[PDB]
């Protein structure tokens, strides 16, 4: 069968490899839509427009189901996109909800998320159906700004503990909506000290077995909206080796 | 004497704590751009025009002199800053291929600077006219699509490695025109092994000595021409406390 997978950038390319290696024969279309690329900002229905027509070109393109690996698109879209798109459609927040009810002890649990995927309380209230405390915080926003310079020694281990204020010791699972300098993964566990941090992107992977057919001839196609300035170098390292890329739109 | 300073964020506030703590009678007008943000980017001549906005907006504050800390601005303004603002204007690339060449040993020194930055040749050319083997590289531009989270680990010191390839056993000084992660400064500095980086705004602060009559009542004023998301407290972890900004253009 094919499944298709969806991004604004390349961070589902670890979903996908997640994926790639659990489903061997399965085959699969990747789309990041890179044109776009801040989609964590937008309004709500521009999310769920930009999705819509992703879904579309991998549903045009032939695929079985729609993985949405992009927090902020599954926060505010998954329901528009099941609606219109006759498919499966899975998000990454759902498995990692499970995945978190189920290693916590406490029921104590924190949620750092982009600003847009922590405002629309879909963590929130799916882990508070859970029966959980949530603990959740937005991935701060400095790059734009200010560069890994100033925020490097005191101030990334300032910036951390004073966002992570309210996990200091309540929390003992986190889900990582989504990470950014200098809330980096080692500088986080640093300060909350060893807790079960969920991998969404097995946990993702692992819970679509159900819904796929492991067939088909292990193909793998990637598709962007944009040929951004080190996208090709980046797919080098995630994958492990290079794959070729097409424009969303080139031959089709 | 007052002194103004601007940058495109609140990268130049490192400089600005330089320069307050050496010339402390001096008064301080700083603009920070951050209402177009990624300067950088956008062509040579954008970047003129914004620089002459900015530093005509600290003329009209009544400013004795003006240092711009943004390298991008630095690099492409300096001049039409000068011939056209009727007052001494300092940048923050000549003190640090000073310090580079002066601090070398074998006049073989690189430059990691903006894409734009490293574009315009200035670094070079300074660097090349001062009897110097130059190796520069752009800025890695990876935070719009992919998140510290891929590039971390492996990855991260991968693509150090690649990108400080040319640099590998050739230079001994390094110019930090700019870092953004995982090419951070203690992530370089482990791959070169230990080498001598210029602190540019240490070099630059300096550089104003004899422009500088040290008199002024100790004054200090934020404006910046977006009232961003975290700025507030960007602010309140680079200069130590907390101190009142205004939004470019409000009471004046
Ligand atoms: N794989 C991921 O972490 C996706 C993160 C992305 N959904 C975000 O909101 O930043
Ligand atoms: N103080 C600085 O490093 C300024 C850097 C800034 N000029 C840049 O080009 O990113």
């Amino acid at each position: 069968m094919k499944i298709g997978i969806f991004d604004s950038g390349v961070g589902g390319l670890t979903v996908l490899k997640a994926i790639r290696n659990r489903y061997r024969k399965v085959d699969i279309v990747y789309l990041g839509d890179t044109a776009r690329v801040p989609y964590g900002i937008r309004s709500k229905d521009t999310i769920i427009r930009y999705s819509l027509e992703c879904a579309g070109f991998l549903k045009d393109k032939g695929v079985d189901i729609i993985v949405v690996a992009c927090n902020t698109a599954s926060a505010y879209a998954l329901e528009r996109l099941k609606k219109e798109i006759n498919v499966p459609v899975f998000g990454v927040i759902e498995p990692g909800v499970k995945e978190a009810l189920k290693k916590s002890r406490n029921k104590k649990i924190g949620v750092i998320g982009t600003p847009a995927t922590v405002k629309s309380g879909a963590y929130q209230r799916k882990l508070e159906e859970g029966g959980a405390d949530v603990f959740a915080k937005a991935c701060p926003l400095f790059a734009p700004l200010a560069e890994e310079g100033l925020l490097e020694g005191e101030i990334t281990r300032k910036v951390v503990e004073h966002y992570l204020k309210e996990f200091k010791g309540k929390i003992d699972t986190l889900i990582l909506g989504c990470t950014h300098y200098p809330l980096l993964k080692k500088e986080i566990k640093k300060f909350l000290g060893d807790a079960e941090v969920v991998d969404s992107s097995e946990a993702l992977s692992l819970s679509l077995h159900n819904f796929i057919k492991d067939d088909g001839s292990s193909s793998l196609e990637l598709f962007f909206t944009d040929l951004s300035p080190n996208l090709q170098f980046l797919i080098k390292l995630i994958l492990g080796r290079d794959y070729p890329v097409k424009l969303a739109e080139g031959v089709f």
